[PDB]
């Protein structure tokens, strides 16, 4: 799949908003993660145990690995669609290292739309979602591609 320059257009302009604070981005974004699928926290040595949101909220490591996870994708969708040697990494150790099944990319995916409606109401509407969904869609679809070259494909 490929996106339009006006597509590309709508995802930095929504991106470069949420740049202004990654690290609170990251924290909403897990958190949501999270209480909407619970399932995923156990893939976490690290967050395994907390239990309510108070204690996500409150915790410095999970807004860590947030501010890790957006400044990583944020470098993948600059990259506008030229992400391959990004990818190779990235594929490795959630296949690999971590075993982290498509599914829960596209969980993820669902929890970053979520706060960015939330969030960004004036530039997040029906065109900039479509496009912020086809650029997450490419990212899982090469993902899943690249899953499967190394072995594992989940
Ligand atoms: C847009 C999605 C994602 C991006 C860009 C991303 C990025 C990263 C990065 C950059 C790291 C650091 C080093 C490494 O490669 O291991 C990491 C670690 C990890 N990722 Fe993700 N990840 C994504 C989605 C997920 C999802 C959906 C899960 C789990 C449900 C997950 C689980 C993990 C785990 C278990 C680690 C290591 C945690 C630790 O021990 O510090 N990732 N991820």
């Amino acid at each position: 799949m490929v996106l339009s320059e006006g597509e590309w257009q709508l995802v930095l302009h929504v991106w470069a908003k949420v740049e202004a604070d990654v690290a609170g981005h990251g924290q909403d974004i897990l958190i949501r993660l999270f209480k909407s699928h619970p399932e995923t926290l156990e893939k976490f040595d690290r967050f395994k145990h907390l239990k309510t949101e108070a204690e996500m909220k409150a915790s410095e490591d999970l807004k860590k690995a947030g501010v890790t996870v957006l400044t990583a994708l944020g470098a993948i969708l600059k990259k506008k669609g030229h992400h391959e040697a990004e990818l190779k990494p990235l594929a490795q150790s959630h296949a690999t290292k971590h075993k982290i099944p498509i599914k829960y990319l596209e969980f993820i995916s669902e929890a970053i739309i979520h706060v960015l409606h939330s969030r960004h109401p004036g530039n997040f509407g029906a065109d900039a979602q479509g496009a912020m969904n086809k650029a997450l869609e490419l990212f899982r679809k090469d993902i899943a591609a690249k899953y499967k070259e190394l072995g594992y494909q989940g």
